[PDB]
């Protein structure tokens, strides 16, 4: 199963020592190695062991090794509604770049001020895949889906106030988009979106 | 009493004979509005109330002559899709019956959003904006951020699957009230127009 | 976009330093500046920098600058069912006064003792807009809506016991009011209600 | 046995023939009450049980003569709207069948609350109060705070949109039990009257 | 409004000082005074001020004054399914005794072992009102309701595991009791049940 | 293959012609069971499959002769009310078709619980107990605590209001599995009997 | 405009006359697809649009000739059961109308999983895989882990009891997106094929 | 009621002293004694008193005494989807072994990599009862149910991310299994599954 994909470790349930055991075993230059959902403290416990490792604080991700160069010319656009979407957005962007994709970040363009979205519309329309990340309202996916004729993958986030229902509302909003060409992943699953986006980008 | 408001009958649960009794008793008020009045129920009603007008799409019935606008400004009724039109007309007929000029801005949902910008001057020129949308109710958020007038958003129960009979649109519109948006219950085109009329006539 | 509205900062996601940067940039006497959802500790970190700032503890709001005088004669009435509604009520009242409205506070008139509501009925009926704030039961909006012929904006609060469902029950109760002329915002969104109320009051 | 309580048949799921079998077998008890009995099912039943009375609005059927009140005091059945009347009559017919005087206080919902104060003396004079309401069920809270007698609140499934088939009214009434209010299931006019009768006849 | 009921203070939202102010104001021998939902720490802050006060730890209630004697001969039976129901059961029992009722405690008779319920059936059937308190399953109300021909008031508790949904399941179970003569209050509202039970007991 | 289990057809979504095609193709297995088969669909089916038996209450259809019990012990099917009988018969017909002796213990819900104790020896003598209940599903908890044999509980969708189409009974039965109870989906009388048969024939 | 995509009409809420108006106006585009078109509505439509083809199972209607595949690769439409076939055909007809070769892999749900392995080479050879499943939607998880191509999963509303009109399948499929799976709304066979076509034609 | 079952103590609500009182009372060699849902700290408070007791950290269970030998030849298979299922899996396995069953552990065979499940299929098919334990997706029960013709008892776990809804999704997935012969218990109830499995295994 040499799909060319880097090795991925889900560090939510793994200990800081348990992770080190996997990384040194996969340090046979198989590929670069991505570790997701890695707490900042858990990286502190790991850094003396892997001094050549890079931690992405906001994304809570850790990469060891450097992917050589983008595998494909096309890029993925990661679009977010607000600043509260920065963590899972960064998780999606770090995953896509680790998987060999160029990534264009289009942050803070929610529909409360829509000129910000129109200012960066040429960048979004030029992508081969667009990942839309939004919470509170999450209506941005429907607006983006109606403005681009490229695959859109929508990520609901759990940044909630009141009836946000820990991201449930954003999830339902994305599933019921009037605009077609939108497809959805589970709440906060920025990694998964980038995994699917990367497959689409590299055909 | 004598505070301008016409009498309103909710005909969803009331029988066609009961409606005649309420209307015949109240013909001693100027206009009378009846909401959620099925097309069959109006057929059973028309021989008895000959001065009545039925609004097919709105499922509303008026007896008496509709007044002329008491206020210069108008109310804009903005709708996302063609499905959303029944409840839109229910709001628009109520607003006109309460003495407000109504501007209809229909079928401008965000699946094609250039249509909304084409009619943006009309919406910004309103004193109150009623936004009517189903499925993902995202039209309310876009309008709320583009105008600086009170917006009342109406979620509709038109949609399929996880629309949850309008719940998704209702929750979507509720998650954007900091932008000047306020919300009414699902399909409640009457209630929105009732509030819009109070705001419009200040 | 000179709507005359003061500048508003949502301090839930902003840091105490990040806020200071925005306030000093908007200290070009554009208008007074309101900051919402500002924790008491976060204000402590900010006060040495803005010594001319006023913190409203219960409202968790911060205003810098003083709006000159009410822009309109009419007033907004802020009506609450119980003492547990005081925080979001104060957030609504501080927002409306910062936006240039006179505000009349009618607190603790829930329907468990309804004479208290009738005692202050002349004050509520005299308003141009009424904001009703209630949790636990939230039936007060339907009672107020049936007693006034002016716009009512209902705010559900998340002060819950058991089946209160963190304010969901109060939200559903307000949406299904038998009394007409009621309009609703999301849970705890006292700011938003005052924003809509202010637009109605100043026509 | 011989504890005063009449026999009760739930006719919602039972067939019109099965009901005759249960009634004909039990005509060896004094009165017999049957609840949720459709109008069509009574037509199929009337030639067989000639001594039976159907209560159209209540969808109830009694065989045998209704007793006279065993207790001086009465039960008050308070309702918010005209829609709420079917389940109100279901409770009132049950309460009368169980030997209680019933006082009907109908159509006093809080959309016009002066109507409730007009009938306040009648409600306070009851020994038990049954409150019946739909939509926002807010009538139960107002009554619970105004009387110092047990209140049993019945949520009804009449309403539209987010009424959730009576859930909103049920939750609203449940959030006010500290005031002397107790709650039964949606549309359960029988159950409320069954409890009210036990309380009334102490 | 001299209903003869003692004064009741809901101490969930009141401070330990705020409570002392109310108690000394109502210390005009109006009646005994009950305080509900009073944390153990909050009572520690209050006890130096009211040395003649009694705290009921499990019930989290505080009574000052002693009601003279039961107002009525009849008693209320407080029935619980398990030991986890002891707090709200005690809140109901302390409220009923403070309101002038004799109370018979029938604890730990859940239907997992039903002989325990049958052992105390004569006590339960002899009551004038029965309060049934149950969580996890809450099926005990339907069993009790089918065994007694006296008013049953059912209290759902929020002692939950998994699908218990913080007492929602027990609440729905009680509302749908096949046995008639059952009436329901909100989750954990042992006070409210005793308030309604006391009115029924004293007719 | 040849593991004793008869072939099973789910006829809820399958057409009356499609069923004949599946049955006619499989008549090359010993018995064939078809579940959720409407009464009208069997009328359209009977001229084509003349060796078939319809079980009206169970809405099941068997082709082929029902085997004799392969095991001495029996399965007990315990039901709370008369409404619960259709899904009870669906389970009982499946269990008999799979070669198990079935003992029916019907209408013993806890509204009158002496009835259950009258039949307690029969239930304790079973090797597996299937409990079928709606509304509050409390019968499963009482049985689970009284017998020391596997209990499989079936929630039914019969009930009104907050029954939530059987959700309340399902959750009630799920909150008592520590007592030896296990649960299947709402109305799934087949699934319970399928598991009971595997347990009974050990 | 001129971006390859055919015009799409949602005929669920639109009337049979309104559809003719939209189609007759747009016959000035190459193909036109109409979704959720009832069989009765097509009968009322056929005398007016004689060049139209109805796809009974898919409830779709095409006017104009279906193009030939613009791309070598094909899309695989994988389904769990025979019930799932209508929405599967809705996706497959859309995909073929958008110019993609479609490979149908039907009735391979995990109740018998050898069937899926029999057709595993066909699925792995696709460029995009659409998985269609109801009840427990577990087929999407198995496929997502076996192929290294984009998988779009469609939950269907076919099922009984706690299926919750497809919610259980939707949530099940959403809990496995880390494996290369992406999800659309319940019954939304069109939406999946719309996205699959964009991915397939890169 | 000499069913031969060991005595079981639910230590979630019992104190460390309260447990010691029950164990010494049941130390009349009635059988071995199992204690479930026992926190690691609560065992520390208990160990000086029962020095012959065995704590199962992952299972959070405590057994005192040693069951003599398996009561039946047949074994129960405990199958899990991921490592996050290890706690309730161990609770089920420790309960079944304490009740006198041989237990075969088949861990980490979720359908994200299904060859792992096929590698151990002979072990699973050889069982007399299979307990399937899964969260996140919980689709493994339907796959196992369709592969074995023996009783399957499915346990949903509350190891959740986003829309996992604290195990609700896994519970609904298991109840709606297309594969027949599956039966379900409440969330995290590994004990209950083993209790039912043990009865089936020992016929
Ligand atoms: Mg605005
Ligand atoms: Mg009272
Ligand atoms: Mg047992
Ligand atoms: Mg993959
Ligand atoms: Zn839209
Ligand atoms: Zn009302
Ligand atoms: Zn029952
Ligand atoms: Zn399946």
């Amino acid at each position: 199963r040499r799909n060319g994909f880097p090795e991925v470790i889900y560090g939510a349930g793994k200990t800081a020592t348990q992770i080190v055991g996997i990384v040194q075993a996969l340090s046979q230059q198989t590929l670069p190695i991505l570790t997701t959902r890695l707490s900042a403290e858990k990286f502190a416990a790991l850094q003396p062991a892997l001094p050549t490792a890079v931690y992405h604080a906001t994304a809570q991700c850790m990469t060891v090794g450097e992917q050589p160069a983008p595998k494909t010319p096309g890029y993925i656009a990661v679009v977010t509604a607000g600043t509260a979407d920065q963590p899972v957005a960064e998780e999606a962007a770090v995953t896509a770049e680790t998987f060999g994709n160029r990534v264009e970040r289009v942050y803070d363009v929610g529909v409360a001020g829509i000129h910000r979205l129109f200012a960066k519309l040429d960048v979004i329309r030029g992508a081969r895949v667009v990942i839309v990340i939004a919470g509170m309202e999450g209506a941005l996916a429907s607006v983006v889906g109606g403005l681009v004729d490229k695959p859109v993958i929508a990520v609901p986030t759990s940044v909630g106030y009141g009836t946000s229902f820990q991201g449930m509302t954003a999830l339902l909003t994305m599933l019921n988009s009037c605009a077609s060409g939108i497809t959805v992943v589970n709440i906060d699953n920025g990694f998964g979106a980038a995994y699917s986006a990367s497959m689409v980008n590299q055909m």
